């Protein structure tokens, strides 16, 4: 009887250590749940182009699925809500980096895409490109005090991309919102590029001026919500341990009935 | 005694609240499990190219790892199971969009890749590209009645890509199958592009005709099965709650022994 | 009384069956936990370029954020720890594939990037590119016996990429470490390309020699640790089941009190 009681107590202690260690492990490695919430119209995204010396020639919201034939090389109709700012980025506070903010397409369901055009007069770069950062809401920037702070924060909160000459980078930008355990939800942008070579036959002259193109489009109406989940909470652990403790008490009590039997 | 009994009852009520709220939460945010099932030979994938005015010049299944030297510009050997169809997409039912379906490589382990060539006679598009959609099984399309319905369904069930001129888009297409809770398993295609500029020195004449190239390849023999998991089920919850309720009953009964002691 | 006892026994049998089945299911589909561990300085990555006939012209570690103006076409300063090897890959053991290993950037926080230049004398390929494989630690290769075995293993442990002519493939290489249940942690590279067309105006002569460019950079200081988790372990299952068994015993005993009542 004493032997089996000691065995049961050893099982209980082993189980307590077991569950405590398993709870410690399950707190370090929370599992993630990713859910897609279809959205009919995305909030106006903010595209932070950094033209530098480049000159915008045209910007439009092509509600259609395919851009129409344009008139490249010369200035064209401007039909975008473009905001311009000059600030100093925190990572290179010494230098001032001028940006150029544009309002991206909203009608994702209707396949609305904003097509841009840029041009740069002859220079000696030999690797010409225009950076661009994407942030979730353009209106939020358009109505936020101290735009310099907002842009500096975005410089850290978003990674740097770019597009180059003789190309039409068709950036199918998409959202992925991350929720950290503290409750706040950070929003990050995913985007897949598809470079489309520019057939420069139309000028066919000594113009030969760097011409850039981009088509910012919403990949699909799904917003990928990614949130970490803590699979282990002390509540379930304590309930399970109490159930096991009672399970052991009943076995010990049945040992007394066995003693009476013998 | 009454005070401790009321305390135990309050613990029971607040704990059943705990568990019911947590269970309600755990249905909303199911956790995901991703498993890779190595496959020796993928099912013949269906590549739905939309040449438009472009003219296919060559299509082959290069069992080797590297394409050999070709004869660009002029028609070449055709060695692909190409299916042609004209239909109207649901999103643009007004217009008729002609497709061109091809049978992709199967021998993933052997690094089998299907290399295509397209050509377009001089036009005034100025951004020339050929769309292409990928669907899981080409034979399923080749033996399914009402191909128009199948293609229209695919137009919604797969995203739109394309490749452009003077390029060799080496699309390393890969599979990712999703299982929704209802039981059906939707299949989606992932594919990473690697644009390879075309060195057009060979013609070096007034031909200067848009020439496209693509190399559809299976990235690896792994099919990424993604399935959502409901971490919480009512019966684990009810068992845990019953264990906790018994654990509370035993404490209340030990309170009677304490009363006898005092 | 016998009817309710049989009902309780049937419930117990159903519950044990269901718990065993659910434990069997939860062992097949383990859930994954992905954690990002910020790293100040990545270990020197090993870039296994396969120039073939191409001739390296320059390699440098640009601690700045932007490459400076270069002197394309002619040999330049070489400031990289380049290792050269010729071996035979397992998949094509018949042929010998010569590689060229380079020491990649380490100072991720400083936006340190290694910029390379390659050149190929006139050939008849018309699709010119240089393959490159990424492996986690360059020093590990630099101090490992039988480098041929290391390279052959990497040929299977990493996928094949490449960059082409007239381009500056800005490969923002990033790390993702996978832990299989056995305990070993396989390391894989994710990398997103951004092709930047090369404006070849500077030579403007009959040189017209294939020039390749690449900028290998660390995307961000986060290492994506991906590890599978077994949500079900026999120990929780047995504790829950025996707690439910006790919950059944107490109900059966309350049935006796009900009998006494009636």
């Amino acid at each position: 009887l004493i032997f089996i009681y000691l065995l049961l107590m050893a099982v209980a202690v082993f189980l307590v250590y077991r569950t405590i260690t398993d709870f410690r492990e399950k707190l370090k490695h929370p599992v993630m749940s990713v859910s897609y919430k279809e959205v009919d119209r995305y909030d106006a995204p903010g595209i932070a182009l950094y033209p530098g010396q480049a000159q915008l020639l045209s910007c439009k919201h092509h509600y259609e699925v395919i851009p129409p034939l344009t008139s490249p090389g010369q200035p064209g109709d401007m039909n975008c809500t473009t905001q311009r700012i000059n600030y100093t980025d925190p990572f290179s506070n010494q230098t001032v980096k001028s940006a150029l903010i544009v309002q991206g397409p909203r009608e994702v369901k209707k396949r609305e895409l904003v097509f841009l055009q840029f041009r740069l007069n002859k220079s000696s770069e030999d690797f010409s490109a225009i950076d661009y950062l994407l942030f979730s809401s353009f209106q939020e920037f358009l109505q936020s005090p101290n735009r310099v702070g907002f842009m500096q924060a975005c410089e850290s909160a978003y990674s740097s991309w770019k597009f180059s000459g003789g190309f039409r980078t068709w950036v199918k930008m998409s959202l992925v919102k991350t929720k950290e355990e503290d409750g706040r939800e950070a929003v990050e942008f995913r985007q897949e590029t598809s470079v489309v070579n520019y057939i420069d036959q139309r000028p066919a002259a000594k113009k030969s001026a760097q011409l850039f193109f981009v088509v910012f489009e919403w990949k699909d109406p799904f917003i990928q919500k990614v949130q970490d989940i803590v699979t282990a909470n002390p509540w379930n652990t304590i309930a399970l341990l109490c159930g096991a403790f009672l399970a052991l008490f009943k076995a010990a009590e049945f040992a007394k009935l066995s003693i009476k039997w013998m």
